[PDB]
């Protein structure tokens, strides 16, 4: 499977960024890099479909993105979660959005992989950190071909980054191509690209 970017500019009205062509592979994960503002959000919910290129195109498998919907997955850098719910029952509304069917057990899989492990707890009960925790043990579970994943991880505890962060990739990158945005280069992401070369 083959993402093809071309020509690419992405912006609101005007371009925040310009000229990016790429091919990404499925199994080698990209990683989009710059500090906040350099338009690491914007170009994301391009290739997410939430926000039309200004111009070129991105191509999945010889279709346009837009008509594959259903197989990308986007988790934004906000975390927003319904605070009633407890984390078990989110993980497998998640999945339900992609017609996917989880059992608990597949549940506790994918929150071993990010070392959450009270599946009982409400979401408005936990920190911003172990929600965020639980926001990537849902990617897991769906059967999307493409993630999009926009500081994935945001408000984790820095000495714990890397190792989530690993985890998670090791997964989806079976699954799916993977994007990925932050603030610096990942000796273990495939492709670093830092922005600052497409910067208008
Ligand atoms: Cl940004
Ligand atoms: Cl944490
Ligand atoms: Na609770």
């Amino acid at each position: 499977s083959k993402l093809e970017i071309r020509d690419l500019s992405v912006g609101y009205d005007k371009p925040v960024l310009e000229r990016i062509t790429m091919t990404i592979e499925k199994g080698n994960v990209v990683n989009f890099h710059g500090p906040n503002g350099i338009g690491k959000t914007t170009l994301l919910k391009t290739i997410s479909t939430y926000l039309k290129p200004l111009k070129g195109e991105i191509i999945y498998n010889g279709v346009p993105i837009t008509k594959v919907k259903g197989k990308i997955f986007f988790l934004p850098e906000e975390i927003i979660v319904p605070r009633k719910i407890s984390v078990e029952d989110y993980l497998k509304a998640v999945a339900s959005l992609y017609g996917v069917k989880v059992n608990k057990n597949e549940i506790m899989d994918a929150l071993e992989s990010v070392e959450v492990l009270d599946l009982k707890k409400k979401l408005g009960e936990l920190s911003q950190g172990t929600i965020r925790r639980v926001q990537l043990a849902s990617t897991l579970l769906v059967n999307a071909e493409i993630y999009v994943l926009d500081d994935p991880v945001v408000a984790i505890d820095e000495d714990s980054k890397h190792k989530v962060l690993k985890s998670i990739l090791e997964i989806l990158k079976e699954k799916g191509i993977v994007i990925i945005s932050s603030r610096e280069e990942l000796s273990y992401c495939d492709v670093n690209e830092n922005l600052h070369k497409y910067s208008t």
